[PDB]
């Protein structure tokens, strides 16, 4: 048996942070917290009743300043107004285009959405509570882990002898450039399903020359978790 | 030989909380609940002075009667040459000018009527009557929490948590609905909740560092013995094993 | 036997503020 054990820690696949984009009062929370949500869910409402008027209220002040340009450009060219008189009709008008836009984008951000696929936990902001763009604290986080990431701090000369083994062809293909491998729990337990340890470099270390690796691992169930101790199984 | 009883410390916490902000500025005219009761979701629970707001709602809807009336017997018009695009343009402006105008006026007027967002128990008002209330202000007026199916949130290591779902799905613990585990109280006081519920297996949150989860029971609360911050224990049944040794 | 003694502090039953409405001396 060339049967090596190396030591590792668990880490989200992928983590993103839910913040708010407008000011206002949240009215929903909309999540379980621990639960898992898609890409572009819907986690929050903000009260858009004042952003819902303020667009409604831009987008009827544009078709009535666009009316007024269009018939302005009209009457310029039998000069039955003069060209100071259209210019300004035609700024009016571009400024009210630029307010509409604006007002759409903020209504936009009354809904506040997953950036990704993944399971959320606790939201640190209640329902009522005020919300700032800006503000320093994330609302809640979505973490990936179902495919979930080990990290295998090892030297250079230990990625050397494995890399080099399974190009000779010493160790079984997961796939392109990684090793199948299977993970022993911090209980000495075996989890039941088997990754790939993928021999990209993710850093390496300034005083020694060690560097970290990752195995993807399948989570389906959501037994692995982020921060636990393992040990990846190469043979 | 021996019992196996699993014993998981934690703390109660709400089911749910909301806090009471006020969505216009004005003056606390009335506070309208008792503090430390129960209110509905959507229950009034303070008055903001109306005057003011109510006047402005009803003179724009004045000033609403009127530009419509006008804006439409100037369409008909100018339909006709007797007035020119520019006066019927400027008379609908003013038209959607009032349109806007009431309907800011209603929102506004609307929020005079401070409702709590959700069914919960409310704590003290943090503000008093004849208090001051601005759009945006930093603090919560009050916090209503829903305590009756309370939380009891449930730390230790995720092997321990893995261990402890392997039980379920062999049966070693007994269930209580979809993924959780039947599990009773045990108060500070050492003595027995007399009610049960479920200790539900997905975690809310975890610690990278040390390597923890947080994972939550949920118990019936009617009388609402149970209040959050109490420290407790949830008791695990795991069954007797016969023939042991330790 | 006896009482029971608890801790506690005195507050004011009902609080109010007086705050003007309108501009003015």
């Amino acid at each position: 048996t060339l049967n090596t054990e190396l030591p590792g820690r668990t880490n989200a696949f992928r983590i993103a942070e839910v913040r708010p984009q407008v000011n206002g009062i949240i009215l929903k929370r909309l999540f379980k917290e621990g639960s898992d949500v898609k890409a572009g869910q819907q986690l929050y409402q903000i009260d858009p009743a004042t952003y819902e008027a303020d667009y409604q209220s831009a987008q009827a002040n544009l078709a009535s300043t666009q009316e007024q340009a269009q018939r302005y450009k009209l009457l310029v060219a039998d000069q039955a107004v003069s060209k100071q008189q259209y210019a300004d009709a035609n700024a009016a008008y571009l400024q009210s285009k630029a307010a509409v836009e604006q007002a759409r984008i903020n209504l936009r951000y009354t809904k506040v959405l997953s950036p990704i696929s993944g399971r959320i936990g606790r939201s640190a902001v209640t329902e009522g509570a005020l919300v700032t763009n800006g503000q320093a604290n994330a609302m809640a986080t979505v973490q990936q882990l179902d495919p979930i990431y080990v990290d295998v701090t090892q030297p250079s000369t230990a990625l050397l002898r494995l890399r080099r083994e399974l190009a000779s062809g010493q160790l079984e293909r997961a796939g392109d450039n990684a090793a199948k491998v299977s993970l022993k729990l911090e209980d000495g337990s075996q989890y039941p399903l088997e990754g790939r340890l993928e021999f990209s470099e993710v850093s390496v270390d300034e005083g020694t020359g060690s560097v970290t690796i990752r195995a993807v691992f399948p989570n389906p169930n959501n037994e692995l978790l982020p921060g636990m101790f393992v040990h990846a199984q190469l043979q």
